[PDB]
């Protein structure tokens, strides 16, 4: 048996997990808090005690079959796309990918350092949560603004959530036992990030998130799409710095800067008490999830299926009811008793006779990781 | 009998003399080059008097021309003026202190509108806004996701423009329909200079993809429409931009012409029939957006009966609309190839008879729409 650790270095925190890619078995995940706060001072530190809690259940990296690290890296602007292998030039090189992510770039590049130093012996790969939607239409890729501008700089939709979209499309057309290359779909990541996908077979065609992940869909923390005139607005009335002003979108906007919530299951009871500020930043998720989920049916043409997924995708029946009701006469019938019932695993929540299907299909962004550090070191 | 409808900026005064209750244009003109070197209309007091002798000159003076009102198009009404508004020097104190919503187009409007005031003293001056149609918009459209107390505090929402046309076509398009308003579940597709477009519940709009201000939303001539707001913080930390040297750009420097070099859509096509690359990418660009709005503001409606293309492009080029609602027969639209190719040029159907959306071409009449307005408040 093999297994690959997959890490996901913040700047706070060091996620990871052991995975077996054959059988998709977690052997252990865990996660590192308060990085350099703290008992954890630094990205080292907080690798040796991720080993010692693997040791604690009982997991032995040395007898485990170990056959690669695989790296979440959150932007691979436009030169890193697939999964890469690591040696010293290409993380040189990846370090000037920093300015497109600047919190969450850095601690991944510290994450690999010391991976490499402690586990010298086996494979590092990196994989870029950017890389699926590298080969987005130029259409749906390109922003309208000045061209010379935007190729200097590097400027364009990259979009992210890439590893979730792509694999639970791979889930849902083996959900429906059709060809994935035959299949047009949405995928909706609702988590703590929001995101919306439309795919025309192995393309995505466009994807919500845009240069960052402030664009588009309306997060726990993130404004998502907003007139990029706040920033000048703000800066010209409210005295705020730039800085301040995508600090307050990225941080204090979204669901927690409409109604004060920072756990998206509390809105329910809250809206249920008769709290105005909850029931308004329900609306607002609700109502721009509807119109991305328009915009890609009219993108798509022919849409096979939407699938929900993540965190409240997944678990969240209200939701998923309130972003696709009333649109019948587009194509979609949810099943209520289906939207309701729950279960674990990938399931159809649409009527039998609802010309598009509509799935839950968790998503796995570990395994479908793993997966790739096996494929691009051999198979 | 007759308005005269004036919008007043920076370098021209657009005006038009209009009869409402035959819906017609007694007379049309523009005054240009406001405050040039070489320009006889140094002023906006220049520019009125200008179009006064221009008027006298097709046989309407003033005088016996039966003037009953200056209609002043004003941008942006904020969250205070949204109706019809008849000018006063109070009103006109109020107005000023929303300048910072529209620094650029509300200035020059309320010089005009203090010029007007003193040269036709004897008639009412009204002020129409752009944004006044959408005032209504429900919470989930008008509310951006952001720090609330902020947002209170700055009156910070989506306001939405073209509210004028988008509502005068609205109302145009249940006239051709011989359906009442009220029961009409509507798309408009405001295709012009700048563009935007509505959904629409009867009489109240929805949503709209105008915002905070008229940079959102659609591909235009100059503007980006919808893009990342992380573009300002980017392109001043990497390129060493001021953030209005990025909102200069994003409202002058890009859409069409950002990624083509081009100001028409007239040159748009025989460039792309000609084989240029950057001009075919700015029209895909455009289509895609629009498409997406299409999409998105049908499932905001839930059921649709007709979608109205309008303004300079929307009512003259046929691949604009061809392009944007082609293979949306699963959505319930049919397009007709030879309807729409068709050379009339008033209000008409472009879908096919049996489409389960009717699609129109509705020409706007903003000049028309704004001269009613200003009767009907003032009582007539």
């Amino acid at each position: 048996a093999r297994r690959v650790l997959v890490i996901n270095s913040g700047s706070s925190s060091l996620k990871f997990q052991l995975v077996d890619p054959e059988f998709g078995v977690a052997a252990s995940t865990g996660i590192v808090e308060r990085i350099g706060e703290s008992p954890v001072p630094d990205h080292d530190a907080a690798l040796r005690r991720a080993f010692d809690m693997l040791a604690g259940d009982g997991v032995d990296l040395n007898t485990a079959g170990l056959v690669a690290v695989g790296h979440r890296v959150v932007h691979g602007g436009n030169t890193f796309y697939r999964p890469t292998v690591l040696d010293d030039a290409v993380i040189a090189r990846l370090h000037e990918l920093s300015e497109l992510a600047p919190l969450h770039n850095p601690p991944a590049l510290q994450g690999i350092e010391v991976a490499r130093r402690l586990l010298p012996d086996i494979a590092h790969v990196a994989v870029f949560d950017t890389g699926f939607f590298h080969d987005l239409p130029p259409a749906a890729a390109t922003y309208a603004i000045d061209r010379e501008l935007a190729d200097r700089w590097q400027i364009r939709r990259y979009g992210f959530h890439g590893t979730s979209h792509r694999y639970v499309s791979e889930q849902a057309a083996a959900f429906l036992d059709r060809p994935l290359r035959g299949l047009k779909q949405i995928v909706l990541h609702l988590g703590n990030g929001c995101s919306a996908s439309a795919i025309a077979g192995t393309r995505p065609l466009d994807t919500s998130m845009g240069l960052t992940p402030l664009e588009g869909l309306v997060m726990g923390t993130r404004s998502g799409d907003i007139d990029p005139s706040i920033v000048s607005y703000l800066c010209h009335t409210a005295g705020m710095g730039v800085d301040d002003v995508e600090s307050m979108l990225n941080h204090r906007s979204g669901v927690v800067g409409l109604s004060g919530v920072r756990d998206f299951r509390r809105l329910r009871e809250l809206i249920e008490s008769g709290d105005g500020a909850a029931q308004l930043a329900y609306s607002v998720f609700t109502h721009r999830l509807r119109k991305y989920i328009g915009a890609y049916l009219a993108v798509l043409g022919h849409t096979d299926v939407i699938s929900f997924t993540a965190g409240i995708g997944e678990n969240d029946a209200a939701v998923r009811r309130d972003a696709v009701s009333g649109m019948e006469e587009l194509g979609i019938v949810l099943d209520e008793r289906r939207n309701l019932a729950g279960g674990k695993g990938a399931r159809q929540i649409s009527a039998d006779d609802s010309p598009i299907t509509v799935l839950v299909v968790p998503t796995n962004e570990e395994l479908a990781i793993a997966r790739d550090c096996v494929r691009v070191l051999g198979g």
